[PDB]
This record gives structure tokens, C-alpha cells and sequence, in this order.
């Protein structure tokens, strides 16, 4: 039993809700919140910009030190950093950005990072400003993630479409 509330159950391990991931994280304080990161951990917009703003830019300060030490992530890769005031940990995961021409096949590799954590609050990878089809992202999530994932979908119209079209 966990503290996530109001989710629709899609499969044995995948759950979904129309919710602002920032507000959901502040309420649940999950062990892991997933960020829709880029390889530079530059949290300018989309989910990343919103999560970072909610940390009062502390996420960005920590991320800049991480990059200065380690260099950029790989597309499809991840790193674990602090969750600040939102969660115990933040798993920064880089899905392919279609608006940069990146290989959509890397979306499965990106979701594989979730399997290293028993429970996660997450957005749909590569959705929103990353330019992928969110219906496809949900399909890859369900077919790749085996741990317990609670998906927050900001847009109510998109949420209803994701549910109604789910096979
Ligand atoms: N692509 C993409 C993408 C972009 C942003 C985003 N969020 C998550 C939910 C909260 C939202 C927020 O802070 N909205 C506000 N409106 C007025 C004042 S603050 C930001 N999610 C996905």
C-alpha cells in the first residue's frame, strides 16, 4: 500500500492520473520523481522547467555541478540526484527529443531506467515539448517498465484521449 490517490489502473504495474506532477510530488513526497531531462540538465521548460521552478532553482544549481563533474548524459540515459522539496530523489531521464531529430527507438532505453526503482511518479517520456506521440510513449511505458509507475498527465484533454485509446 502506498500514498498515491485517484489513479486509474492501466495494468498490473502502471497507473495514470490527470495531474500536475509538481503538485502531485509536493503532496505525496514520493521516493522518486522522474524529470523529463535533457542531456545538459538544463531545466528550462516543460516538466523540467516546472520541477526546477518548484525547487527555487536548487535543482538547476545541483545539476550544473553534476554536469561540470561528469559531462552530459546520453539520450536514453539517466542520473539520480536530490528530489529537493519534491521527493527523496529525482531520476533525471533523457527521452529522445523529436524536435532535435533524435531516434525514437531510444524511448524504450529511456524507460528502462525506471526499472531500477521499485516505485516512481513520472511524466510520459518524450511527450510535450519533446515532440513524440504521447499515445506511443504510454505504449512503450507499459511494455517496458516492470516496476510500479504512477503517471501524471498535465493536460486533461490528453489524459482522456490516453485512457480512451488504451489497449
Ligand atoms: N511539454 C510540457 C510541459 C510543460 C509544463 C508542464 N507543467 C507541469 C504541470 C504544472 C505546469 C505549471 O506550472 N503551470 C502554470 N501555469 C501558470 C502558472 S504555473 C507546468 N508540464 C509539461
Amino acid at each position: 500500500v502506498n500514498s498515491f490517490s485517484g489513479y486509474l489502473k492501466l495494468t498490473d504495474n502502471v497507473y495514470i492520473k490527470n495531474a500536475d506532477i509538481v503538485e502531485e510530488a509536493k503532496k505525496v513526497k514520493p521516493t522518486v520523481v522522474v524529470n523529463a531531462a535533457n542531456v545538459y540538465l538544463k531545466h528550462g521548460g516543460g516538466v523540467a522547467g516546472a520541477l526546477n521552478k518548484a525547487t527555487n532553482n536548487a535543482m538547476q544549481v545541483e545539476s550544473d555541478d553534476y554536469i561540470a563533474t561528469n559531462g552530459p548524459l546520453k539520450v536514453g540515459g539517466s542520473c539520480v540526484l536530490s528530489g529537493h522539496n519534491l521527493a527523496k530523489h529525482c531520476l533525471h531521464v533523457v527521452g529522445p527529443n523529436v524536435n532535435k531529430g533524435e531516434d525514437i527507438q531510444l524511448l524504450k532505453s529511456a524507460y528502462e531506467n525506471f526499472n531500477q526503482h521499485e516505485v516512481l511518479l513520472a511524466p510520459l517520456l518524450s511527450a510535450g515539448i519533446f515532440g513524440a506521440d504521447p499515445i506511443h510513449s504510454l505504449r512503450v511505458c507499459v511494455d517496458t517498465v516492470r516496476t510500479n509507475v504512477y503517471l501524471a498527465v498535465f493536460d486533461k484533454n490528453l489524459y482522456d484521449k490516453l485512457v480512451s485509446s488504451f489497449l
